[PDB]
Formats: structure tokens, C-alpha cells, sequence
């Protein structure tokens, strides 16, 4: 009769359809609590994720209602896209949770940064990641928060972002990773398209090192370690840095920076064979052109696709894909609402 039915699932409830059976938690991304079920309509297991009263305050609001919008401007294999959208209650009065599906994955990238991987698998993640970016770039989307803990992959190797990034203050306890974020990001600099290429060689240089790059408390610490093992920037960086910030850079101590050899040893990547030696070669390569402090010197996401390492992946298919403010509480819940309704 009802069309919905109610689980404890750690210690949230799901009311879901009944079409979605056998809920086990698989854990927490970022945005909320997330489960694994079968679809017995569409004979699939799926992932399902439920934001509670997400309209509760700005930060929360302004994230959901975002991401809502930006699944409609969105087609690629490498983007998350959503196989249903509800919510169990009734009216715009009742309105409480949202209800968010799409395909079962096999993994978070934090886990598979865990694991030693051939130069096949990591140059595949990273061509997919490349991919994924370009198309967001392509739809006026700069991401500028890319992160390990919101990509997914299946046991095939096959990858999927899961957010949209940046557009403020948390009274729940679950902290933010800026580990990932470009110095334009750490300094408010002003950004284009390459923002997202430094943390994309984050996630590389984790996936060779198996240790975060840039870590700290806040950006004091992450400067730190941004300026110990890249050295400081040019005065070239400096002149594009606002005033009292480029007396804060200008002013720490200043660090020569080491080697990509030195950062990223041979003993990091198999030495093996021929085939071996020379895609360690392209690989910290790639890196030194990643992990550039100013985004003048740092490469495109155009070059990076064009770089030998990524390259053998190449598909103009996978690449040309067409691409198709602040409000109180009750305001927000309107617009979430009518988002979930279409
Ligand atoms: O985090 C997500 N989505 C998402 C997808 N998959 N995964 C994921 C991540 C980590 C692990 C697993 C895992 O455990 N998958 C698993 C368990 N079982 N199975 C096989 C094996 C046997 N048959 C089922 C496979 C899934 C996480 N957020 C999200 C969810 C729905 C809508 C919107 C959003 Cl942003």
C-alpha cells in the first residue's frame, strides 16, 4: 500500500522505496550517510544516500541545492550521476530528507591509495580523473576542492567524482580535508581552469609516496609543507598575491625546494623491466608539471591529457562529450523541495 518503508541503518533511519531492498551502510563521503542495496525494479545494486533536512543551515543548503542543479548540467562516465531522487514525505510542510541514488561502486580513492598499483591502473585513474575535470571545466565548472575521499571506482578500474566542489561555519563535528586544495585556494588568489591539475598531482604524488603531501592543522602548516619540498615561489607568484597575504608568504623562510628525483625516489615505482624504468620516468615527470605553485607555470588539463603518461589512454570520444546566492531556512527548503519534485 505505502509506497516506503523505514530501516535502522547505523544510527540513522532510511525510509526508502520498496524497491530498494537489503540496506548495509557502506560509509560517509562527505555530505551525508550512504548504503548499499538492491534495485529489484532495475535487477541492480545501488548506493543510496540520505541528506537530513539538508535546508538546517547555509552550508548544508547551498551544498545540497548546488548539486541538485548540477547533475541536470552533467553527462559523463566519470561525473556521478543520479538513477533516482526522492523524498518519503508528502508536502513542501512536511519536507525533511532527500533521498539520492545512483550505481553501486567497489571503493572509495582513499583505499585504493592504500594499495601498490602498476603504472596501468594509476595512469587509467588519473586519465579518468583528467577526463571527469575537463568535462567540468567544459560545463563552467571549476572545481577547486577535488578530493580522494569523494571519488569512486569500481574493480574494473573505472572511476566517478562524486561533487561539484567549492561556490560559513560548522556546529556539527565532522572536519574539512584541505590537504588537496591549490595554493590560489590556500592564499584567495583568484583561479582558472589549472586549479584542479595541483590537486589531481596531489593524488598522485599520494599514490606514489603513500603518505598525504601538503598535511597540517590549517593553511599555516599546509604553506609549510607546500614551500619545505617545492621551495618558495618566484617573484613573479608574489605580484599576483593580495597585499597583506604576500607580506605573510614573502616574509616566512625562504626554501631552495627539492628535486622531483629527491621527492619522488626510484625506489617508489617498480624497476623491473625497460617498460618499468621509463614510465617511472614519465610518471615524475608528469608530477613536476602538476605540483607547481604558480598556476602560470603549472599544465593544463588539455596538456596533461597530451602528456606521454596519460596519453595511451587517449579517446576523443571520452573527451568531446557535449555538455548539455544567500536565502534563510524556510526560503532554502522551498527551493531543495522543488528541486527533488522537478
Ligand atoms: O558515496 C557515495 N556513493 C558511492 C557509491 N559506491 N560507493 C562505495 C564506496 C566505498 C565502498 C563501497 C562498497 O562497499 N561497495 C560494495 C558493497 N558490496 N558490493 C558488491 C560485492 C558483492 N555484491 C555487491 C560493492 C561503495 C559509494 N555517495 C553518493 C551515493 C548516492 C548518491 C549520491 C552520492 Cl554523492
Amino acid at each position: 500500500d505505502n509506497q516506503f518503508y523505514s530501516v535502522e541503518v547505523g544510527d540513522s533511519t532510511f525510509t526508502v522505496l520498496k524497491r530498494y531492498q537489503n540496506l548495509k551502510p557502506i560509509g560517509s563521503g562527505a555530505q551525508g550517510i550512504v548504503c548499499a542495496a538492491y534495485d529489484a525494479v532495475l535487477d541492480r545494486n545501488v548506493a543510496i544516500k540520505k541528506l537530513s533536512r539538508p535546508f538546517q543551515n547555509q552550508t548544508h543548503a547551498k551544498r545540497a541545492y548546488r548539486e541538485l542543479v548540477l547533475m541536470k548540467c552533467v553527462n559523463h562516465k566519470n561525473i556521478i550521476s543520479l538513477l533516482n531522487v526522492f523524498t518519503p514525505q508528502k508536502t513542501l510542510e512536511e519536507f525533511q530528507d532527500v533521498y539520492l541514488v545512483m550505481e553501486l561502486m567497489d571503493a572509495n580513492l582513499c583505499q585504493v591509495i592504500q594499495m601498490e598499483l602498476d603504472h596501468e591502473r594509476m595512469s587509467y585513474l588519473l586519465y579518468q580523473m583528467l577526463c571527469g575535470i575537463k568535462h567540468l571545466h567544459s560545463a563552467g565548472i571549476i572545481h577547486r576542492d577535488l578530493k580522494p575521499s569523494n571519488i569512486v571506482v569500481k574493480s574494473d578500474c573505472t572511476l566517478k567524482i562524486l561533487d561539484f566542489g567549492l561556490a560559513s561555519f560548522m556546529m556539527t563535528p565532522y572536519v574539512v580535508t584541505r590537504y588537496y586544495r591549490a595554493p590560489e585556494v590556500i592564499l584567495g588568489m583568484g583561479y582558472k581552469e589549472n586549479v584542479d591539475i595541483w590537486s589531481v598531482g596531489c593524488i598522485m604524488g599520494e599514490m606514489v609516496r603513500h603518505k598525504i603531501l601538503f598535511p597540517g592543522r590549517d593553511y599555516i602548516d599546509q604553506w609549510n609543507k607546500v614551500i619545505e619540498q617545492l621551495g618558495t615561489p618566484c617573484p613573479e607568484f608574489m605580484k599576483k598575491l593580495q597585499p597583506t597575504v604576500r607580506n605573510y608568504v614573502e616574509n616566512r623562510p625562504k626554501y631552495a625546494g627539492l628535486t622531483f628525483p629527491k621527492l619522488f625516489p626510484d625506489s617508489l615505482f617498480p624497476a623491473d623491466s625497460e617498460h618499468n624504468k621509463l614510465k617511472a620516468s614519465q610518471a615524475r615527470d608528469l608530477l613536476s608539471k602538476m605540483l607547481v605553485i604558480d598556476p602560470a607555470k603549472r599544465i593544463s588539463v588539455d596538456d596533461a591529457l597530451q602528456h606521454p603518461y596519460i596519453n595511451v589512454w587517449y579517446d576523443p570520444a571520452e573527451v568531446e562529450a557535449p555538455p548539455p546566492r544567500e536565502h534563510t531556512i524556510e526560503e532554502w527548503k522551498e527551493l531543495i523541495y522543488k528541486e527533488v519534485m522537478n
